[PDB]
């Protein structure tokens, strides 16, 4: 005899149709549809489509490459503009590679299937790419799959699961403690504990260790090396950024989540800047994506999310629109139309479509500054759009005195390429390249003209 285990995935032929954008939700750890994006890939080559698959991070593209072995898939790095075969394939690659090709190249093929995976991620390139998407479809020329259990919009803290989740509402530390909170140690399972930065989480996990719990740190930066070191079982604790909400899967039995984040804002009172807010609630559809960690195994019945403070959903200030604004207006289109945002996504932002477009070199600058360079998007545009070269690096030392770079309330002393010893005092402050140390330490390598 044998068991049943996951029948055929047998595809809607609506999915392919051109005009059509299909959001669907993979529901992993069930485990029930590790058949689904496979079949979809097949008769995707069945049909002879052009067919792009989007990952949100290198080690989800990875773990694509793994489950569809024996198709001719081909992951795209972002140290290529194009790679152009004579043969069918399926190309792979993150989400923001996609932009920066879209930025870069004038040979990005005409995919009319595009796969984005993890398609609720809300950082600028992901916005960007959603928006040229969309555009496309809309425009009769390629067929889209969004992939997301929390799609643009969503607005529910508390959605479905595989497994019943056990939501428990109670005061969250927000940095080391002596007494008072022993239910976090006390447990024997394994815990993902959501924080709103490194800091918070340096603090967090520090005081977690010192209790003998063993403890992996994620974040952006760190995320590509970390994560798999959570595959293993020799672990208590996951700390980590909101980065985590994009395809990590753990093999736990908690959340904790106090429901806060940091949000860069564009200021606009004198000259623009960014700050990073917070920490401040937030949005339901995070909060969501945070508890979705766990309830994923219908055999494992006694998962938590522990919470504490309700979301906030109004997150039209978030700095992250216009800076998608900004990648979109610069990706042009051989029918001379700029792309706009993915529709649930237009509320998002009122600026004019078509204004940060950049013409020439300055545009070309502006792609060096975001890939090479590792700036923002604001900053880079800021730098760009002033006509200064990637090269300069004059404008990282000629701000106004307010705008002094300060580590442990000492003002930061660098040197330039040339070898002169100047204060780091930017003339654009954007909060994201010298809040964190280790950002900080990125950005004095750039002002340094290290890179
Ligand atoms: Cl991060």
């Amino acid at each position: 005899g044998s068991a049943m285990g996951e029948p055929d995935y047998e595809v809607d032929e609506d999915i392919f149709r051109k005009k059509r954008l299909t959001i669907m939700d993979l529901h992993p750890g069930a485990g029930k549809t590790k058949r689904i994006l496979p079949s979809i890939v097949r008769e995707a080559l069945l049909r002879r489509l052009r067919t792009l698959i989007l990952a949100p991070t290198r080690v989800v593209a990875a773990e694509m490459e793994e489950a569809l072995r024996g198709l001719p898939i081909r992951y795209q790095t972002p140290a290529v503009k194009s790679d152009h075969t004579g043969r069918e394939i399926v190309d792979l690659m993150c989400h923001a590679t996609f932009t920066t090709r879209l930025l870069s190249s004038t040979r990005v093929p005409n995919y009319n299937l595009i796969v984005m995976d993890e398609a609720h991620f809300t950082d600028p390139c992901s916005v960007a790419a959603r928006g040229y998407i969309s555009t496309r479809v809309e425009m009769g020329e390629a067929a889209a799959i969004f992939m997301t259990a929390t799609p643009p919009g969503s607005t529910d803290p508390f959605p479905q699961s595989n497994s019943p989740i056990e939501d428990i509402e109670r005061e969250i530390p927000e940095r080391s403690w002596n007494t008072g909170f022993d239910w976090i140690t006390d447990y024997q399972g394994k815990t993902v504990w959501f924080v709103p930065s490194i800091k918070a989480g340096n603090d967090i996990a520090n005081c977690l260790r010192k209790s003998g719990k063993r403890v992996i740190q994620l974040s952006r930066k760190t995320f590509d090396t970390e994560y798999p070191k959570t595959k293993l079982t020799d672990w208590d604790f996951v700390v980590t950024t909101d980065i985590s909400e994009m395809g990590a899967n753990f093999r736990a039995g908690r959340v904790i989540d106090p429901r806060r984040c940091l949000k860069p804002v564009i200021l606009t009172d004198g000259p623009e800047r960014v700050i990073l807010a917070g920490p401040i609630p937030v949005t339901p559809a995070s909060a969501a994506q945070r508890r979705g960690r766990i309830g994923r195994n219908p055999a494992q019945e006694d998962d938590q999310y522990v919470f504490s403070g309700d979301p906030l959903k109004n997150d039209e200030d978030h700095a992250h629109w216009t800076e998608a604004k900004m990648l979109l207006d610069n990706i042009y289109t051989p029918e001379g139309i700029i792309p706009t945002l993915f529709g649930p996504e237009r509320e998002k932002t009122q600026a004019i479509d078509g204004e940060f477009r950049l013409r020439g070199e300055q545009r070309k600058t502006f792609v060096e500054l975001m890939r090479r360079g590792d700036l923002p998007v604001w900053l880079s545009y800021k730098v760009a759009s002033a006509g200064i070269s990637y090269k300069d690096r004059e404008w990282c030392f000629t701000g106004e005195r307010n705008n002094q770079i300060l580590e442990e309330n000492m003002e930061v002393e660098i040197w330039t390429r040339e070898g002169e010893k100047k204060k780091l005092r930017p003339k654009w402050l954007d909060a994201r390249v010298y809040a964190d140390p280790m950002a900080l330490k990125d950005f004095k390598e750039f002002a340094s003209g290290r890179k």
